[PDB]
């Protein structure tokens, strides 16, 4: 069950787990167009990372996507050895993962997303989110040279992080027809809530992407509990039908 | 038998085999601190390269280098299926399969290299170079990014290419200085013959890249036969013993 379970083919939406209980209500919830993200830096290693979201696929059917938690590219490598034995819907990696990460895999089916990132000047992107280039002078490139360096790394889609606000609405509009115009998947990262889902989602929508994996964290998650509510993925759901007629 | 044999832990040579027997006079020619170029190019699939290279490794304690051919990043993933099965002491990988040869590899001892080319100016470095990458508008970066993506991706080495000998001299120069603050290894490529061996090798000795793989190809090669010639490699060989004295 490797294939994600994108509503009309087209929108999977993309929320974090707060226990395998949360998981089961976000996929009812969700009528099973979801990844539960589950995050490798709320583990003390693979093993029991990997023991634990056996347990998410139970009540998921494998709608897991595995992810590098609190945005840190030292993560990466415990990402690409738990997906390996995971064999998951969706990693979650850094530009420099992304490679490995379909290696360890060893299947094109799973979802493998690459972190690339804003830089104030339409079309130009950072790729340098790995754990040691994240520290040096920033690789900025052609938006298109990206993509194309994320397909030859057998990469399925970029993540854009951090999305921000309306000042990057025009950066991520290219971002999105860039990836429309070279056939590739695109995940929508940072800040999205229900009051600008229609709007974002809208842009790729109108950009022509064929398959979008919007990411929805803190704002639909309750810090009482650490759990998404579950009425929130409802509101999406709902919300992601009407975009699609 | 996956480490390769540096003359005083600092330079082994990178040189093409025309034949089996050629290959077993580059390895006395050169006292064993070498390694033999068979390429990926020269093959039907993925099988009949590996059987070939296979009698490669046994006349040269396997110190061969799996080389793509031609400089096309079109033969990346089969250098990548070869080496998984070959296991190889040294990999030319282009950019983005850097890390896909490293982890087919399944360890960290083999050499993984990886293609940035030079792009007339100091500190820029053109790192799109794989299959589709190579078509795309040119990834210029600082080569510090390049190589800490480049290790990041699990890579040993930077490909200096194409240096076009002494041509490049200010911008290798700026290489060499980047690649011994961050520690890391350089194989220069390109135009090197045994006039300008010398000069080269003398630049990324006084900039202190602790390990040297220059690749000589064909200034040293028998036009009429294709094989590299052993009393060249020998050459090369003194030449670096009164380098390094
Ligand atoms: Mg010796
Ligand atoms: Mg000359």
């Amino acid at each position: 069950s490797l294939k994600a379970n994108f509503y009309k083919n087209r929108v999977c939406l993309n929320v974090l787990a707060g226990s395998v209980d949360n998981a089961a209500d976000i996929y009812d919830a969700a009528e099973g167009h979801v990844l539960v993200g589950v995050l490798s830096k709320n583990y003390p290693d693979v093993d029991t990372a990997v023991e634990d979201m056996k347990k998410y696929s139970e009540v998921t059917n494998n709608a897991v996507s595995v992810g590098l938690g609190a945005g840190d590219p030292n993560q990466s490598m415990m990402v690409s050895l738990i997906s390996q034995h995971v064999q998951p819907q969706h990693i979650n990696q850094v530009f420099t993962g992304v490679a490995t990460s379909r290696a360890l895999a060893g299947q094109d089916k799973s979802i493998v997303n690459g972190l690339i990132s804003p830089t104030g000047t339409v079309g130009m992107v950072k790729i340098s989110t790995g754990p040691l280039s994240s520290r040096s002078e920033d690789a900025i490139v052609p938006v298109e040279t990206a993509i194309a360096m994320l397909k030859d790394m057998g990469g399925s889609s970029v993540k854009y992080f951090p999305m921000g606000g309306l000042e990057t609405r025009e950066e991520f509009a290219c971002v999105a027809k860039a990836c429309a115009d070279k056939d590739f998947w695109l995940e929508p990262t940072g800040g999205i809530d229900l009051e600008n889902y229609e709007e974002i989602m809208q842009i790729a929508l109108d950009a022509g992407v064929s398959k979008i994996i919007p990411h929805i964290y803190s704002s639909i998650i309750d810090k009482a509990t650490g759990n998404t509510r579950p009425e929130d993925v409802k509101t999406l759901l709902d919300m992601t039908k009407k975009l699609l007629l």
